[PDB]
């Protein structure tokens, strides 16, 4: 089928989470239809501000997050996929299903957050609600939510950071640890395993 094999589209930003201010909100930047077009072309002149980008393909919607130039998410979401720019679609340059990880060079624009060298465990995650969730760390890869909530809440977070008490990233939501349908605690990403691929 040589000459009717289709490509798949680019990741695109589709918005972001805004933490300028004393109050975190999510922005849309690009609605569901001129989405569609920018995942086919790769080609995304809007311009970027921030540090956790809301983003999309076809089929799924997620979060991406800046951190020292690399713009990182989930396998699980981007798979090997391109993401649109003003120039076209850009190859990733990290690539780890193991750790369900993948990046990209962070979009001319964005700011990107500094890796904690802190060693607390008051964490704080985002979600792409701008929810600000307390998250007590409890392993490399693990920390407990102060205050369970249905998955619901959480899904479409993925790609999202911990961050410290003083706004270092800390980590990469990857997954949520539920009882009947609760979330009772996440997994994630590690920096240091960020800045080992780096
Ligand atoms: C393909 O190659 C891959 C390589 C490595 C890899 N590695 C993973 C750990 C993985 O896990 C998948 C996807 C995440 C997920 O759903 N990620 C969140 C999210 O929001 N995704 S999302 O909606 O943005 C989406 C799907 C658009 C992208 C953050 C959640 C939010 C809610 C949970 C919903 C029920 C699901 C509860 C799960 N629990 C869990 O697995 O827990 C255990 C891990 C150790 C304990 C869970 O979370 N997943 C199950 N897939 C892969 C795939
Ligand atoms: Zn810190």
């Amino acid at each position: 089928h040589m000459a009717s094999m289709k490509k798949k589209g680019s990741v695109v930003i589709v918005g972001r989470i805004n933490l300028s201010g004393d109050t975190a909100y999510a922005q849309q930047t690009r609605g569901e239809e001129g989405c569609q077009e920018t995942s086919q072309t790769g080609r995304d002149k809007n311009q970027v501000e921030g540090e956790v980008q809301i983003v999309s393909t076809a089929t799924q919607t997620f979060l991406a997050t800046s951190i020292n130039g690399v713009l990182w998410t989930v396998y699980h979401g981007a798979g090997t996929r391109t993401i649109a720019s003003p120039k076209g679609p850009v190859t990733q340059m990290y690539t780890n299903v193991d750790k369900d990880l993948v990046g990209w060079q962070a979009p001319q624009g964005s700011r990107s957050l500094t890796p904690c060298t802190c060693g607390s465990s008051d964490l704080y995650l985002v979600t792409r609600h701008a929810d600000v969730i307390p998250v007590r760390r409890r392993g490399d890869s693990r920390g407990s939510l102060l205050s369970p909530r249905p998955i619901s809440y959480l899904k479409g977070s993925s790609g999202g950071p911990l961050l410290c008490p003083a706004g270092h990233a800390v980590g990469i939501f990857r997954a949520a640890v539920s009882t009947r349908g609760v979330a009772k605690a996440v997994d994630f990403i590690p920096v240091e395993s960020l800045e080992t691929t780096m």
